[PDB]
Formats: C-alpha cells, sequence, structure tokens
C-alpha cells in the first residue's frame, strides 16, 4: 500500500459511515433539549414486555440495516467472497450497533435517544432485564467520555466489522490484508489528528463481544426472530 492511498482509504470510511449513520449528528446534538415527561415514561413502563420487545426488535434491525448499508460502502468489502462477507457481518453487526449507541448517549443525564426524544433507563422497566439494559448505558457512557470524533467512529467501526480472527472465514488472508490497511488508515489519522492517545483508552477485545454476546444469548433462549 501507499501513504497517499491510505489517506484516500480514510476518506472513504469516514464518508461511507456518514452516509450510513442512520441519524445525523447535528440532529441528536441539537434536539437533545427535550426529554420524555414523567407521564411519557410511565406509558412506556406500562407497556407489556412484548410491546417494548417489539419496539427494540424493529429499531435494532433498522439500525443494523444501516450497519450493513455501511459495509457495502467500504471500498474493499465487495472483492472478497460472499461467505466472508456474511461471517464478518454476523459477528460484527451487533457489535457495530453498540459502538454507534454511545453516539446517541448524553453523559450529562444518562439519556439515550429512543423514538424522537431522549429518556433515561426507567423507560425500559417493561422489559424487566436491568443488568442487560444498564450494560449498554454504562458502556456508552465511557465511550461518550472520550468524545469520539465522527471520523474515529467510522474508523473504529470498520475494524469492528473487519476481523480475520473470526469463526469460519474462507479466504482469510484477504481479510487479514484489508483488516490491516484499515488499522493503518486508523493509526495514521489518529497521529494525523493528535488523538493517538486514545489507543490505550479504548475497550479491549473484548467488551464488544462479551456485552453483545449476553444480549445475543438471551434471544437465542427466549426468541424465534432473527437468530
Ligand atoms: C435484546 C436486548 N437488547 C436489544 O434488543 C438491543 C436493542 C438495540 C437498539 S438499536 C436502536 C436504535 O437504532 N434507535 C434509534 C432508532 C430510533 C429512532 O428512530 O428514533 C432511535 N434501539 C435499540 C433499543 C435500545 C433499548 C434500550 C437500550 C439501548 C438500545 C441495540 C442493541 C445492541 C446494539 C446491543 C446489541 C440491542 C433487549 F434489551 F431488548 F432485551
Amino acid at each position: 500500500a501507499s501513504l497517499t492511498e491510505i489517506e484516500h482509504l480514510v476518506q472513504s470510511v469516514c464518508k461511507s459511515y456518514r452516509e450510513t449513520c442512520q441519524l445525523r449528528l447535528e440532529d441528536l446534538l441539537r434536539q437533545r433539549s427535550n426529554i420524555f415527561s414523567r407521564e411519557e415514561v410511565t406509558g412506556y413502563q406500562r407497556k407489556s414486555m412484548w410491546e417494548m420487545w417489539e419496539r427494540c426488535a424493529h429499531h435494532l434491525t433498522e439500525a443494523i440495516q444501516y450497519v450493513v448499508e455501511f459495509a457495502k460502502r467500504l471500498s474493499g468489502f465487495m472483492e472478497l467472497c460472499q461467505n466472508d462477507q456474511i461471517v464478518l457481518l454476523k459477528a460484527g453487526a451487533m457489535e457495530v450497533v453498540l459502538v454507534r449507541m454511545c453516539r446517541a448517549y448524553n453523559a450529562d443525564n444518562r439519556t439515550v435517544f429512543f423514538e424522537g426524544k431522549y429518556g433515561g433507563m426507567e423507560l425500559f422497566r417493561a422489559l424487566g432485564c436491568s443488568e442487560l439494559i444498564s450494560s449498554i448505558f454504562d458502556f456508552s457512557h465511557s465511550l461518550s467520555a472520550l468524545h469520539f470524533s465522527e471520523d474515529e467512529i467510522a474508523l473504529y467501526t470498520a475494524l469492528v466489522l473487519i476481523n480475520a480472527h473470526r469463526p469460519g472465514l474462507q479466504e482469510k488472508r484477504k481479510v487479514e490484508q484489508l483488516q490491516y490497511n484499515l488499522e493503518l488508515a486508523f493509526h495514521h489519522h489518529l497521529c494525523k489528528t493528535h488523538r493517538q492517545s486514545i489507543l490505550a483508552k479504548l475497550p479491549p477485545k473484548g467488551k464488544l463481544r462479551s456485552l453483545c454476546s449476553q444480549h445475543v444469548e438471551r434471544l437465542q433462549i427466549f426468541q424465534h426472530l432473527p437468530a
């Protein structure tokens, strides 16, 4: 690879994400002024667990379609065989949607954006799974502390999808090579922006799989939808 070409690689990842980011950043930041009234929360709490479950299931799949919408935008994704394309998304999709959640988390009052307005965690009392609902807010809270620049989330997300150290990829060396160019464009931009300091600050391995695996595991037990 070439240096001038790697900088090109960064511009694609940053753009492919900004066009497949679901919600605009300028929207979440400015519309953060209003939140659910205590009335509106009890209405969400009164909802049957199936009610709230049907909600997240849609918003989750919808947020994932943008995740896969992101993958097909990367400049080197299409070349590799379909199987590797399927595997990377299966294990990376749910984790990519987690990193994108902190981007909608307001660390000031612990309120995430869910259906046209910010709200706390008591909004999901109908579900009745505290430790799982809180594992996301606390995680996004830490990630929201670093004050992720949009370009970083795009770069970080790319390395979440790409991962040759995945279950059953076929032509892995095509995944290893690309997984490295992204890390190159990642570190280069970090140093190029004086934010190489975060590398020792991010979640290891690790928290992405363990946190999602707990959710993905509860659905493989109780559900029948996509699984
Ligand atoms: C099974 C288990 N977990 C999930 O169902 C689940 C839901 C979501 C998503 S994605 C999403 C969106 O895209 N919201 C956008 C679209 C909305 C809009 O258009 O306004 C805002 N909303 C949600 C629902 C929110 C529920 C409260 C905790 C934050 C997540 C994300 C995930 C990941 C990424 C962890 C794996 C898991 C469960 F907790 F459900 F039991």
